[PDB]
């Protein structure tokens, strides 16, 4: 019926410094001249590269092995007829309007009693959305939406978005063909199938939470049904939609393959969140296997790929982008893009020890300073004024925010052992800088000055440890 995504502008493309807005078929068939996908929200860029992949999973039958993406790299650009041959094929399951098999969409959801499509954004007088606009909402509510209440057709409480939770770990090389390489990791077809691969959903099959899947396949997870959507034409835009249950995921054995995870204190595995009490590199030692964690299949895919190009003479100009949603229950806190380096040979165990010590040695001297805020706190002044004064205290904040800015340059030196010593530099400067700041606060009114003589005899002592 109407907007085709293969062949419409609606993917956000920096080309020659500029953005320009593109359909799949260019997105894939010419990734090389772009740098990247390029939009504010960091879940539309981690949505746009996930349906990307899955579109080229499936077109390419594969990548079977590592050695298939290394010999793509080499040509410039990967197999196009197979790229074209599948967009013929299923060209007709990608339009955002169609009577009966709109993209991701539920064709008989019913016209009234609609919701706004302000809906499908996440919760941090209503406009019209461009067709492009509303293809890139409905693709991040139905990876990110967070369960809660539904009280629609039957269901009531609706289930997680699979993607709604997690921290996304997404590779990135200078132009998009590289990135998408990057994130190819090895993949089998069987017993997996995109949405546009499977008949087109009903509501019969919806209401009352009728259609469970296993929560199993990498494209099928890509591209899962989460919510039942229909977009309303307004003519040139979109305002209003039905909206309804999605399938509901039954446990399985799967991780996305952007997904890491680490043991927590009892034991185990959890997924690595995005939060904001706690910078998210302070879990990169957790996730890694000499720690009992597990690394983001792309991240590995990536350094293994890494060290085959530098061998090859060829670069290894690789970045690590990190994409996700920092939540509590039902309510999105925020959204958030984390960059950081992807040091060559970071999975060695030269490397990894580097990383190990340098965490340990972080953390150690922040408790003592965390324990440090506790005792000056109670010499100030129940728990009411006691947590009141703790967090109003710029200790351990200002030291946590100075080795944000530290850590990159680090993480990038990782291989070398001559960088767990400039690291142990960085942690001397970031706790003088927090300490400085927290004498500025206690020599302003007398009364915060038994605090003060007592707090800088445990500063000192503190300092005399890792030096």
């Amino acid at each position: 019926e109407k907007f085709n995504l293969i062949d419409e502008p609606w993917i956000p493309v920096l080309k020659g410094g500029r953005v320009v807005e593109v359909g799949i078929g260019e997105a894939l068939l010419r990734a090389h001249e772009f740098a990247r996908i390029e939009t504010p929200s960091p879940l539309e860029e981690a949505v746009l590269h996930r349906l990307l992949l899955a579109v080229l999973h499936r077109a390419l039958s594969g990548p079977r092995c590592p050695e298939d993406v290394l010999d793509w790299w080499r040509k410039g650009g990967f197999p196009q007829d197979p790229i074209r041959d599948y967009l013929n094929r299923f060209r007709d399951r990608f339009f955002l309007f169609h009577p009966e098999a709109p993209f991701l969409q539920v064709a008989d959801l019913p016209e009234e009693n609609p919701l706004p499509w302000s809906k499908l954004l996440p919760e941090l007088n209503l406009p019209k959305a461009t067709y492009a606009q509303a293809a890139r909402a409905l693709l991040v509510h139905q990876a990110f939406a967070p369960g809660g209440l539904l009280r629609r057709y039957g269901v009531g409480s609706a289930k997680d978005a699979p993607v709604a939770r997690p921290a996304l770990f997404l590779p990135t090389g200078q132009n998009l063909l590289e990135t998408l390489l990057l994130n190819l990791v090895p993949y089998t077809p069987e017993d997996d199938a995109p949405i546009w691969e499977v008949p087109p959903l009903r509501l019969g099959d919806l209401e009352g939470a009728r259609t469970k899947w296993p929560l199993t396949g990498r494209t099928r997870v890509y591209t899962w049904p989460a919510r039942g959507v229909r977009l309303l034409d307004e003519g040139d835009g979109v305002r209003f939609m039905g909206y309804g249950p999605g399938v509901e995921p039954l446990e399985a054995t799967h991780r996305d393959p952007m997904v890491a995870q680490r043991l927590d204190a009892k034991g185990n595995l959890l997924v690595l969140r995005l939060s904001e009490e706690r910078s998210f590199w302070r879990d990169f030692s957790a996730m890694l296997p000499r720690q009992g964690g597990k690394v983001a299949a792309t991240l590995e895919h990536a350094e293994n790929l890494q060290g085959e190009l530098e061998d090859e003479g060829l670069e290894g100009r690789i970045t690590l982008r990190v994409l996700g949603q920092v939540s509590d229950q039902a309510k999105v806190l925020d959204i958030r893009r984390e960059v950081y380096p992807l040091p060559s040979g970071l999975l060695t165990p030269k490397a990894e020890e580097n990383l190990e010590k340098a965490l340990k040695m972080a953390e150690e001297l922040g408790q003592g300073l965390k324990h440090l805020a506790q005792e000056v706190a109670k010499a100030v002044v129940y728990l009411e004024e006691l947590t009141k004064l703790a967090n109003s205290l710029p200790l351990e904040r200002l030291y946590w925010h100075a080795l944000d800015g530290a850590f990159p340059r680090f993480f990038a030196r990782v291989e070398e052992e001559a960088s767990l010593d400039l690291w142990r530099e960085a942690l001397r400067g970031a706790a003088l800088e927090a300490w400085k700041a927290t004498r500025r606060f206690l020599g302003t009114g007398a009364r915060h000055l038994k605090a003060l003589a007592q707090g800088e005899q445990e500063f000192g002592r503190l300092l005399g440890e890792l030096g």
